[PDB]
């Protein structure tokens, strides 16, 4: 019945518990469930999930509503609840139909309801937050649609240039002023070009404002964010999220902007057809709503055939990489027609993929094609109908084909408008939910990595600062607890050298100053005489370890541990 | 060039498609003429004679004519698309089993992700053939027929519209080289961008621990800003060109009505016919739009079969004959180029006869291995089941039944698997 979309590859048991969530009331972010139900890199487990549920409050360990893993589905461990006998990868299409028993193999059906846990939503109408960003910015906004409307009465004045030349300087010779009608129409156009061109540049320049500050903001609250959030993820999430700005963006300006200016669009050109010919506006509305029936339908199974696609492209994108790391293999068994082979069957499978969205969009363009067409003879019959019978008169029918274009044009953009913004919506969810997660100061006043039953030398050392929090620790220090005094000053206190070797965009002589901006240049030197990569050789600063070892050295510890 | 000889090899056995398209796009044209001839009938012999019946008879014909118009484009259609499939699967297929047969020489000298890029160059390629039909069907002939009917009504808007044509081609020439190099500028901003975040994000312990968060995010907001600088470079290409082209445009339907209404007065054209012509203009321009506009689609063309050809052009592995351990272990196998010593190998020189052999009956245990699909999968030397693989592999050794025996599909135990379960080969010598 219902269920809510995965967003991530690794988060299939969240998803889960969120869509039973739905169901009975409260309505979390999923990033906020998917913390607390201790998801990592690999996926959750039935542990996470009935540890989540005792502290939603519901009492789990049958009942209609169950999350049941879910094996041979793909390799991220998900989880599909069943409504009677939906899968956040895929939907709601169901499987067992009066048993199946093909994925129900690890019978880990679990979850049941409970105790009363606080009914109501949690959650915002996130979408608004997003779209506060033009409150900054509003002369851009206004600007944008006095430019519009300008356009709108050009255009339309100019449309009537048919009917002035058919009406009167035809049948009623004006060798004279024809000439000058067509500078002064040609002049409307050119006028109308510019106001276009100014348009244009607004409209782009505030694309480019919202980009930047809902990009900026993201990635400010990412690294403001505590280590657990990125110790659960990966990197490829984060740039995910990151470029969904774009889509956010896209939906508040192309959205907001469309509606209100195509709005008035339609409303100014039913008007001025009904005042030219009530028979010939009632055919363009019935054009228009059979436009907009016939594209509605047809949104879901191009967006069913599009994943579909998706799917069958990373299957074979996998097959290929697996195939050429491990070429060598593959020459030592000296079996290299079975990989063509199966190849092939991966290329024909995912040819018949892109056969049927071939299909659902060719079904699509002639049906509409059929409508406008036939709807413009049908517009051109009954407009010599009534002009045979005196009711119009013979430039007033072209001067209607041309405000019919003009305001067929608008609601035709307004209706494709609908599959936009959905995944725009999407995207919000995606974004923004990393924005209500608390940052590393607003939660500060043996060990778990998250439900993983409580590399060891390295915990403790990630321990000694404030990156995760104890149960049984803090018996070094010569003062008192840690989680009682500043972060800031751990930090400043403690330095330690990783694994791995961390250089970013800069110069050597601004890398080892990395984090302080006071160093008199005679630390550096100070610090340089303990294997300064013998010196780095040059002088000159260019754009590892060693440089590591600097850095930690430089930055004047009262405490000094390294691996 | 190996362009076109592969452009032919690839379009000869499926000529019948080519024609059955040509024949319908010619008819679907033909048809589309005739229905643009409808507001001549209708504003010259019955608007102005008032004829009822006639209209009304019109009107239908004109309406079967259009619905076999749409039709005859969703055969036309229908036919173009499974042409274009069995094209690019035709590529994909070639260019994958080239690659598979090259020397190791080539494999361990490039990327893993380089590999399959190609492939996407290969859809690319399949659209510059589909270009081709372009302008065979739809210009040119297409086209020609159309301008010369344009001609039959008058020749001074028929030079009107050949201005206009001529100065969107103009205008499109002079913009493209611009907006490909404000592009390649995207790209690498990007590029740098997505590293910076990249690298920021995986070192985000030390990040911490220096509490340097405002450090990075100025330098991020500097690669933003310098991202979007470029960005607005390129948008100010696409309004330049897009104010231009529709200035032409528009200001050249001006014109031709203007012009038009002017023959009209003057006496040598007629009404209707002035409507016809604006309405079979699209027959002549939209043609020769769709292919002033193809310039884009083939410098990604060129290029993409220009990579695929210098990457088929390599020899293959049969061609070229006619970590101590693993080093002895290639130069065993002749996988590697003698090195160290060009004297000989073990018995005799083998490289004479045929490297099947060597393939066939020696074996090799990998430090690492991969493994898909079921457990048939991992028998490549297969032809019959043999005892369960002779009581798989000897199993009085090591049976590790649980539930690996069967043939389930599989997608410390890799190289378990392996050393224990690949010798079915009957190797002559090694593990």
């Amino acid at each position: 019945y219902v269920c809510v979309r995965q967003y991530d590859l690794t988060d299939c048991g969240a998803a889960c518990l969120s869509s039973i969530a739905q169901y009975y009331g409260l309505k979390m972010s999923l990033a906020k469930i998917r913390e607390m139900t201790g998801t990592d890199t690999q996926g959750t487990n039935a542990y996470g999930l009935i540890h989540a549920a005792k502290q939603l409050g519901f009492s789990a360990k049958f009942r209609l509503p169950a999350i049941a893993n879910v094996i041979v589905d793909n390799r991220l461990a998900h989880f599909v609840v069943i409504y009677s006998i939906a899968d956040p990868g895929k939907g709601i299409v169901r499987y067992s139909m009066d048993d199946f028993c093909s994925i129900w193999t690890g019978g880990l059906v679990l979850l049941e309801p409970g105790e009363a846990f606080q009914k109501g939503d949690y959650t915002q109408n996130m979408m608004v937050k997003f779209a506060g960003f033009l409150k900054p910015l509003k002369k851009t906004v206004l600007c944008i649609f006095l430019a519009s409307l300008l356009y709108t009465a050009l255009g339309i004045a100019g449309s009537f240039y048919i009917k002035f030349l058919f009406d009167d300087l035809i049948k009623f010779e004006k060798l004279n002023d024809l000439h000058i009608i067509s500078a002064g129409f040609a002049v409307i156009f050119l006028l109308q070009i510019f106001l276009n061109y100014y348009r244009s540049i607004l409209v782009t320049k505030l694309g480019m404002s919202i980009d930047k500050s809902i990009m900026m903001e993201y990635y400010s609250h990412v690294l403001k964010l505590p280590m657990n959030f990125f110790n659960s993820r990966k990197v490829g999430e984060i740039i995910s999220r990151f470029m969904d700005a774009s889509k956010i963006r896209q939906a508040i300006s192309g959205a907001t902007l469309t509606i209100m200016i195509d709005t008035i669009m339609a409303v100014i050109g039913g008007i001025l057809l009904y005042i030219q010919n009530s028979s010939l506006f009632f055919i363009s509305f019935i054009i228009i709503l059979l436009y907009g029936i016939i594209v509605t339908v047809f949104n879901k199974p191009i967006q069913n055939a599009n994943r579909q696609i998706m799917e069958d492209n990373a299957k074979l994108t996998s097959a290929l990489v697996e195939s050429v790391k491990g070429i060598e293999t593959i020459k030592s068994f000296g079996a290299e027609e079975q990989t063509e082979k199966s190849t092939r069957d991966k290329i024909e499978t995912v040819m018949k993929s892109s056969f049927k969205e071939g299909m659902l969009y060719i079904n699509l363009s002639s049906l509409t094609g059929i409508v406008a067409g036939l709807g413009g003879i049908v517009i051109l019959w009954a407009g010599a109908y009534n002009v045979i019978k005196g009711n119009m008169s013979g430039g007033q029918l072209l001067a209607f084909n041309a405000l019919l274009a003009y305001f067929l044009t608008p609601v035709k953009n307004l209706i494709d408008l609908q599959p936009l913004i959905q995944t725009a919506v999407v995207a919000s969810n995606r974004l923004g939910e990393i924005l209500e997660l608390a940052t590393e100061k607003e939660l500060r006043e043996d060990f778990r990595y998250g439900l993983r039953k409580p590399s060891g030398k390295t915990t403790l050392a990630k321990l000694l600062m404030n990156f995760y929090s104890p149960e049984k620790g803090d018996i070094l220090i010569n003062g008192h607890s840690i989680k009682n005094i500043s972060l800031e000053l751990i930090r400043k206190k403690i330095a330690f050298v990783s694994q791995d070797v961390f250089i970013f965009s800069g110069t050597v002589k601004e890398n080892l100053c990395l984090g302080n901006e006071n160093v008199d240049m005679d630390e550096i030197i100070k610090a340089a005489k303990m294997a300064n990569a013998h010196d780095f050789i040059e002088k000159l600063p260019l754009k590892k370890q060693r440089l590591a070892i600097a850095r930690a050295l430089l930055k004047k510890p009262d405490i000094l541990i390294l691996d």
